[PDB]
């Protein structure tokens, strides 16, 4: 019950609101930014939040039946999914959530596998794209439109969505800050974990960033994380008393032992640093946080420079 | 002096060790005619990482590094050479202590996934791909695998990542999970593996956390079995605690009552055994946990597994 961080390096974290490994720290101001992603969301008290849920490989995937083909670019015919619960328990649209736990967070193109095991066992899978800014995409009702180019698909049978990375084809098919609206087009989003920004005037947000893959043009792919996946399932279990609002944590150089740079891990689940601009930090990929103590909203870090 | 424990982590928040899929079932067979001898999802109780095992639950089985040109040889018909870094792209050492690239497949059988790039200009693509751990030219051990395309649109001498999904033979005899591939390519050995796991109390079985791959093509069921979920490998790496015996007592236990369901052995090599005889799925709940309950030695007798 004394509160505490998991030790593992940056590089051995993978990304919570996609299943990639963290690559930077980032920084940047929130200037003309709401930043409230649903997944990677744990109050440091391990309190989860939005859509998320445990288990790594399932974010951003999607679990239910398949339905018929349609028309309307390769990828232009249009399965419907009727989801599942990730576990294959019926969902329940009615859950405080504010969509089927795993569903993306973010508007933009996932690209993956779209797999089948029917009900007599025989097997196929082929490349899809499941569309978060679509009409139909309304995974708080239980049902998304997933594109694909291939016939070789069968209806009424069971189906997994494998994310692998975005299947737009520029930077502005993708919008990682961007919330989808998660009931469907015109539909109000609900029980969603909150908007977070630093107090401290000055102070940035510092996120776990990976890069993802893409299917096609120059994207940049940058995803975001307020803690790594292994920081929510760690709080999840520890479920720790917070004794303030505010957890100063330091950065530690793995040869040296030498402190990189100081930052505020919130209750709510983020971290924030004295930084000013919008940059990946210069630091040891295999440094790691150190939990030193508690202190308060007026605490003064030290300037984070490069990192 | 440092006191031992396990996540506790419910049987459906755990991910598997040998591929990304989530914990299904907690499976039990006979060892009879097996060598379990897996190289991922190996970490001993106190945090001794052996075999191709790394702490990135997304890296298992991907590779990572440079694509080269495409030669033919059925729609997946196109082969070409990934030339392999590690998996944080720094340069791979053929000459580490270890049987291939962390991450390796540890198994014989074809791989299904994506192979995506991103060129040094930054135009990207991606498209499905197979990786068959069978082929003379699956070597990461020498830093050389083979990934069979059906699509023209890659570039070669261009980065790529090749993400893992599921299986992509067309049948079961495609995938043999405890075979392990000539990490060396054909006709070459092995070497720095993780040692074979069996029980050693005569009538024991080992416990697997089994998960079911998403499957290309065939009846094909997909199972696979590891010794420890990947949540567990990161828990002990971690705390790398004291093991005061080789064997610690666990017990699965029934979130809604309480209720002990069944005991078994956590060995200090890192894998489990039970009291049980024959080849079956338990019947347990999915949201139930297993607790530590205390060091024993190798004599402790557990009680009869049963169905679970």
């Amino acid at each position: 019950k004394p509160f505490s961080l998991p030790s593992l390096t940056l590089d051995e974290l993978s990304n919570s609101r996609f299943p990639a490994p963290i690559v930077q720290l980032y920084t940047n101001p929130h200037d003309n930014l709401v930043v409230q992603p649903q997944n990677g969301r744990c109050t440091i008290d391990g309190l989860l939040q939005g859509t998320t849920q445990l288990v790594s490989c399932n974010v951003c995937s999607f679990r239910g039946t398949l339905g018929d083909g349609q028309p309307a670019m390769a990828f232009n015919i249009q399965r419907e999914i009727m989801l599942e619960n990730l576990d294959g328990s019926p969902y329940d649209p009615t859950d405080d959530i504010p969509a089927v736990l795993g569903s993306p967070d973010f508007q933009g193109v996932v690209f993956g596998i779209l797999s089948q095991r029917n009900t007599d066992g025989q097997t196929r899978a082929h490349e899809a794209k499941v569309d978060t800014r679509l009409a139909r995409f309304a995974p708080k009702l239980g049902f998304v439109v997933a594109t694909v180019e291939n016939t070789d698909f069968h209806a009424n049978q069971p189906c997994r969505f494998t994310p692998v990375g975005l299947g737009g084809d520029n930077n502005r098919d993708f919008n990682q800050w961007g919330l989808p609206a998660y009931g469907g087009a015109l539909t109000n989003n609900t029980n969603l974990a909150p908007p977070v920004m630093p107090v401290y005037p000055g102070e940035q947000l510092l996120f776990f960033r990976s890069q993802l893959p893409s299917s096609g043009g120059v994207v940049g792919g940058w995803l975001d994380c307020l803690l790594p996946q292994e920081w929510v399932q760690h709080f999840f279990q520890e479920s720790a008393t917070s004794q303030s609002d505010v957890a100063l944590v330091r950065y530690i150089n793995p040869t040296t032992g030498r402190v990189l740079f100081e930052a505020k891990l919130h209750k709510q689940g983020f971290l924030t640093v004295a930084a000013s601009g919008s940059y990946p930090l210069v630091v040891p990929a295999d440094g790691y946080f150190r939990f030193e103590s508690w202190v308060n909203q007026f605490y003064t870090l030290a300037p984070m420079g490069n990192g």
